[PDB]
């Protein structure tokens, strides 16, 4: 763990309050005093009292993964506490919480360009994870955190049929291209302001429908460019899906605001 995670001194951590009502795990917000004496807001996940050795190993392995990724759109590991208990993982604080729950509070209240900025941040984080050989496997709006300035950052709270590509469902073929499929689902979630993908369809029907070529329909008022981007991410042939670098490039062009062309499952 210490290869990729700094050991924090518990005397530098103050705990404020419980956050997220369990959605992130056993997580609090608080402050961390850095070696330079600067104090920053942080999220703190604690390992349960009475943990088993496997639970500790799994907890510290998580920190080890996170510590590998230093990027503006991937959740930043500040460090771990292992030499005292409770054992902790400390990250930057993301004031606006998970993106799906945030958007549900704000239905139709953001501009298209604001939503595209969110989407671009997520794609940039994924471009770095993929460049680093990391396949996320659970890329979903609930695993994206959003801060006070609406910057979105790839996270993972653990457990996902609705977000999984057909090949990863069929025979566990997980690649960065199956993450691109997942990104198309997140793109739909964002444009739908946190609607659940495939709503409450039976999992077996989500699997069969997608395999038969059916896809989620355009969100209300969804620009054609963005719906086409979803369809491109949802290509049956993983080789035909765009790479994350190309997704970032697409969004960067839309950010220049060229987009006013507007578009149960659709046979696509
Ligand atoms: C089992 C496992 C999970 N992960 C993993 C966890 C996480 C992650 O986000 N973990 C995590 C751990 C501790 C905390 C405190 C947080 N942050 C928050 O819960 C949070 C809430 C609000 N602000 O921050 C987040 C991220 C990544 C990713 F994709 F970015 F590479 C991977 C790796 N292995």
């Amino acid at each position: 763990v210490h290869e990729f995670a700094k050991e924090l001194d518990a005397t530098n951590i103050s705990i404020d309050k419980v956050v997220g009502a369990g959605e992130f795990g056993e997580v609090c917000s608080g402050r961390l005093k850095l070696p330079s004496k600067k104090e920053i807001s942080v999220a703190i996940k604690t390992l349960k009292v009475g943990y088993t050795e496997k639970q500790r190993r799994d907890f510290l392995g998580e920190a080890s993964i996170m510590g590998q990724f230093d990027h503006p759109n991937i959740i930043r590991l500040e460090g771990v506490v292992t030499k005292s208990k409770p054992v902790m993982i400390v990250t930057e604080y993301m004031e606006n919480g998970s993106l799906d729950s945030f958007l549900r509070k704000h239905d139709a209240q953001f501009t298209v360009i604001q939503l595209v900025g969110m989407l671009r941040g997520i794609a940039s984080g994924m471009k770095y994870l993929s460049d680093m050989g990391y396949v996320h496997r659970d890329l979903a709006a609930r695993n994206i955190l959003i801060n006070s300035n609406l910057v979105c950052k790839v996270s993972d709270f653990g457990l996902p049929i609705r977000w999984t590509s057909p090949e990863a469902i069929a025979y566990r073929k997980f690649t960065s291209a199956s993450d691109v499929w997942s990104y198309g689902i997140v793109l739909w979630e964002v444009m739908s302001y946190g609607e659940r993908p495939y709503w409450e369809m039976s999992n077996q029907d989500v699997i069969k429908a997608v395999d038969e070529g059916y896809r989620l329909p355009p969100p209300m008022d969804c620009p054609a460019a963005l719906y086409q981007l979803m369809l491109d991410c949802w290509q049956k042939d993983r080789n035909n899906r765009p790479k994350f670098e190309q997704i970032v490039s697409i969004l960067d062009k839309l950010i220049r605001n060229p987009l006013k062309i507007i578009t149960n499952l659709l046979l696509d």
